[PDB]
């Protein structure tokens, strides 16, 4: 009836909040219990803790060391009913240290928009799954990242491996047409082409392998190559570089290595060693096949186009200032490639569904069973937001990225520009 007991004094796990202070994850006493007030909204980003309040998935896992804190303890005398009878002197008596609080760079207004438009698109096309990434085009901060299917992180025990997968960071895709602006930018940047060169863009063969567009374009300048999304023209520009130089370029865009964003389960993608490339493999790579990267890596790569030739690291934590990046292109080159990419959303372009009323939008689209992709930035001259959308295995009402991932991109980009308070640069139609 007088029993010595070491009583745990649990640390309170750090809070997770959005960039404006909306609370996303917190602990309450029951032992503490982890609460996600906004339910499934941030499921994949934040993840969840196990029964003992250890992070199991997502940022709960990767930020475990700073989030958890340090439990304390005290030695007590209790009775058989459990009533504390005495507090005992002991060197084991230690006060708990609460976890560190985290302010995410994500914005629940944009996350809600992305979430709602993704789900609408996936259901309308009866697709298997989908992903949206929204970045600040100038700092590399992630403003939104959602996947469907998702789950309620408040009840993660009933959630599929498929529901729980953070596809934006874990899954590898062949980028398809989305890689083209980079190849074109490199060619311009290295001075292997220029803005008024006209290329022979007739279909050709590498050995027994044809390289062809959807329609026969006899000749195109750099702009037409962008506009029409020409595989011939892109592969010819890549062909003015050796394998090692192209490889180095892809690698420096982060293809084939892990980003080390701080998210768990990051894919490395795939960049085959250049010593093994055939001319034809180099060709298909210039139009986004035979190499792979995650949607998050793709979206990051676009920061080299939006941040004036300087590739930025991504952040899940609110930044005061743009991180130092790595220069990939001259500022001169990025600026002119941005202007080029506006032609894909204007009439004649492959991605007119991505046009946002009152803005110029630079974009690429293509179909990566298929994976439909749409990626772009606005205002194109002075970009503020990158939006990347992927829809997995569309079943109804289209297959093409421009028609399945295009419309949600338009909604997410327009909504985002409005949420961020960015004025139209041209009259609204």
């Amino acid at each position: 009836n007088r029993i010595v007991r070491t009583q745990a004094l649990p640390a309170t796990r750090g809070t997770v909040s959005d960039r404006n202070g909306a609370v996303l994850a917190l602990s309450a006493p029951t032992e503490l219990k982890r609460h996600y007030p906004m339910g499934n909204l941030f499921a994949h980003v934040i993840g969840f803790t196990d029964i003992d309040g250890k992070g199991q998935e997502g940022l709960e896992l990767s930020l475990e060391d700073s989030l958890y804190g340090e439990d304390g303890a005290e030695v007590v005398l209790r009775d058989r009913q459990g009533n504390i009878v005495d507090s005992l002197d002991s060197p084991r008596n230690k006060a708990p240290q609460n976890g560190k609080d985290i302010i995410l760079s994500l914005d629940q207004r944009i996350q809600t928009l992305a979430y709602e438009e993704l789900n609408k698109a996936v259901e309308y096309h009866q697709a298997k799954a989908g992903t949206v990434v929204v970045l600040d085009a100038r700092t590399g901060e992630i403003l939104a990242l959602a996947n469907t299917p998702a789950y309620d992180p408040n009840r993660p025990g009933r959630a599929d491996s498929e529901q729980r997968r953070n596809r934006a960071v874990t899954d590898m895709i062949e980028p398809g047409s989305a890689i083209k602006p980079f190849v074109i930018a490199k060619a311009l940047d290295a001075g292997k082409t220029d803005l008024n060169e006209r290329l022979n863009t007739q279909p050709y063969k590498i050995g027994p392998s044809p390289v062809r567009d959807t329609h026969v374009y006899p000749s195109l300048d750099v702009r037409g190559i962008m506009q029409k999304s020409s595989n011939v023209g892109t592969s010819k520009l890549s062909a003015r570089f050796g394998a090692e130089e192209m490889y180095d370029f892809y690698h420096e865009l982060g293809i084939g290595v892990r980003m080390h964003s701080g998210f768990p389960g990051e894919t490395a993608g795939l960049l085959r060693n250049w010593r093994r490339w055939r001319p034809i493999e180099q060709a298909t790579m210039s139009f986004g096949y035979g190499l792979q990267l995650s949607l998050l890596q793709l979206a990051r790569a676009y920061t080299a186009l939006t941040h004036d030739g300087v590739l930025l690291p991504l952040s899940f934590e609110k930044q005061a200032v743009a991180p130092q990046g790595k220069r990939i292109f001259k500022e001169s080159t990025a600026r002119e490639v941005r202007n080029l990419m506006v032609s894909v959303t204007e009439p004649g372009g492959t991605g007119t569904a991505g046009a946002v009323d009152g803005f110029d939008v630079g974009a690429k689209t293509g179909t990566a069973k298929h994976v439909a992709t749409f990626i772009g930035f606005a205002p194109a001259k002075n970009p503020r937001v990158i939006v990347a959308v992927t829809i997995d295995e569309p079943t109804a009402h289209g297959y093409y990225g421009g028609v399945v991932a295009g419309p949600p991109f338009k909604k997410i980009m327009g909504g985002s520009l409005n949420i961020l308070g960015i004025s139209p640069t041209k009259p609204l139609t």
